């Protein structure tokens, strides 16, 4: 298996949009939930993006594909953007599962001024 994301590169201007997409080709496992991370201009730590507000993702899990778009962007908000897959494995218990990552796309490096 293996996450497609595009675009790989972007150049957005201060309040524009940018729509990252991201299909997770030939499947082993079912997706079950996802993520979505960045290492923003500046910095070395890579870090989780919390949805809602300007980050709005989309899910069709039939299609095996989720959607980031990120709203009035700004000149901090440059930085490389990777989507990531999770799956589960059954146990012995009830009602709970093992929730485990998946493979990560390969990344958007988005510019914006």
């Amino acid at each position: 298996a293996w996450v497609d994301q595009t675009p790989r590169t972007a150049t957005k201007e201060t309040g524009e949009s940018l729509t990252i997409n991201c299909v997770l080709r030939d499947a082993s496992f079912e997706l079950k939930d996802t993520g979505w991370y960045r290492t923003k201009l500046g910095s070395t730590n890579e870090q989780s993006i919390s949805i809602g507000g300007r980050y709005v993702e989309t899910v069709n899990k039939g299609s095996k594909s989720f959607s980031l778009r990120i709203s009035d962007l700004r000149v901090e908000d440059s930085g490389t953007y990777k989507c990531q897959a999770f799956y589960s494995l059954p146990l012995g218990d009830y009602n709970y599962s093992l929730l485990f990552r998946g493979e990560k796309g390969a990344g958007t490096a988005l510019t914006v001024k």
